[PDB]
């Protein structure tokens, strides 16, 4: 019943199977993220935001039975899966060549702002954030490297880099900080994640599915 997305010739299938930890998430759905200098907003990395099957009867506890329109305006909506009892992947696939650390910057950036934004950066936090750079200056990513970023409900972040689109089957790293670990997925469908780029579309794809409240295969 659910289906693909491909942004800027970067495809995001419509489900997923983790060679790691064997869950399987769905397409939640997908977007782009780039910068803006003069006006003008260059596209550098696609980003597919994954869930876990177990989601959908999650989720559905409270936001079944609404539309779009009515979860897309609703924050705890997105707190929910951000914070949900479950694991999220998500996928960035560039656009636009960045170094491990070019790229690992921006990101950092955006978590610490929020980490702070809740009074939960500290030494551990610093020293996760540390590692979390750590793994990211090895790498460099193409057009069509991929980053995975595994968030397990168990407070840990599982990097995993590509050279393609395609999962690897092992992991670069483990973060073990339950504050760090939803801070990515939270800098992107936040509260004050400006971009309604995967918003829009988590709000316009879940109900279709939490009116039946299950999921596999
Ligand atoms: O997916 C991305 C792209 C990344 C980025 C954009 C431009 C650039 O030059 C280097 C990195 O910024 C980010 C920051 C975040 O908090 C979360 C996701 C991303």
């Amino acid at each position: 019943s659910i289906t693909a997305i491909t942004v800027e010739n970067l495809e995001y299938p419509a489900v997923v199977t983790s060679p790691v930890t064997g869950k399987s998430y769905f397409l939640g759905g997908a977007g782009e993220r780039g910068l803006t200098i003069e006006g003008n907003f260059i596209k550098f990395t696609a980003i597919g935001v994954y869930l876990e099957d177990i989601a959908v009867a999650s989720l559905a506890a409270k936001w079944k039975g609404k539309s779009s329109e009515e979860l897309l305006e609703t924050l705890d909506f997105y707190r929910d899966i951000i914070s949900g009892p479950f694991e999220k992947l998500i996928r960035g696939s560039k656009i636009r060549e960045l170094s491990g650390p070019e790229f690992s910057r921006k990101v950092m950036e955006n978590c610490v702002a929020h980490l702070k934004s809740v009074g939960t950066y500290g030494d551990a936090e610093a020293e996760a954030m540390q590692k979390f750079a750590e793994a990211f200056k090895p790498v460099n990513f193409p057009p069509g490297a991929s980053v995975f970023y595994r968030q397990s409900p168990d407070g840990i972040l599982g990097l995993s880099f590509s050279p393609d689109t395609s999962i690897p089957e092992k992991e670069a790293a483990l973060i073990e900080n339950k504050a760090v670990s939803s801070a990515v997925l939270e800098t992107m469908i936040g509260e004050h994640a400006v971009s309604p780029d995967l918003k829009r579309c988590l709000a316009a794809r879940l109900p279709a599915l939490l009116n039946e409240g299950a999921f596999k295969i």
